[PDB]
């Protein structure tokens, strides 16, 4: 399954909304578990803070990106995450809501 | 003049939407430098990052908080920033925006 999340940053700190079953498998975390939180809530002790920092900022301008850090499974086992930032706007133009994609990482070394 | 900005949490990493006049003679940073920037733009080196930690914890769950902490001016000059950071809420007690205030150090030793 596709692992992606959906979140709403109208409300306060960009909360996780949805999370598709692919996202619950690749993190082992439940649905009760993750809505609600920051998706940085999967972040640990080797995730590289240079790269955190550009994302927030980046976020914070509404930009596209894709980054690649480190995120840690419920479980505390290691993986990189190929994330994919995009936003999505209303019919206006208007932010609405972001869309986290986790890539697969099988031709990514 | 008093100098505070108002900050918007309902946007993505609670940028900036308003400086007083008091804020762009505090810092030197004009206007179009400052609008739709994160507060956390006036921090450098020797900004005490637990303080940045607690804060950044407070501002997530919403709270008022008064801290204490370096600050640069555009030109690079440090000074103590002691800045009273309080939510405000609209009729039905929903967050809506937050007003930063950047009290005098005067009397503060």
């Amino acid at each position: 399954e596709k692992s992606f999340v959906i979140t709403d940053p109208r409300l306060p700190d960009n909360p996780i909304i949805f999370a598709s079953d692919g996202f619950l498998e690749l993190t082992e975390y439940s649905r009760e578990e993750i809505l609600g939180r920051n998706g940085r809530f999967l972040q640990g002790p080797e995730t590289d803070q240079d790269i955190v920092s550009g994302a927030t900022d980046a976020i914070r301008d509404q930009r596209e990106i894709t980054v690649q850090l480190i995120n840690y499974t419920k479980s505390g086992k290691k993986f990189w995450n190929l994330l994919h930032l995009q936003p999505m706007r209303d019919q206006k133009g208007e932010l609405q809501y972001f869309i986290g994609v986790q890539l697969d990482g099988e031709f990514i070394p």
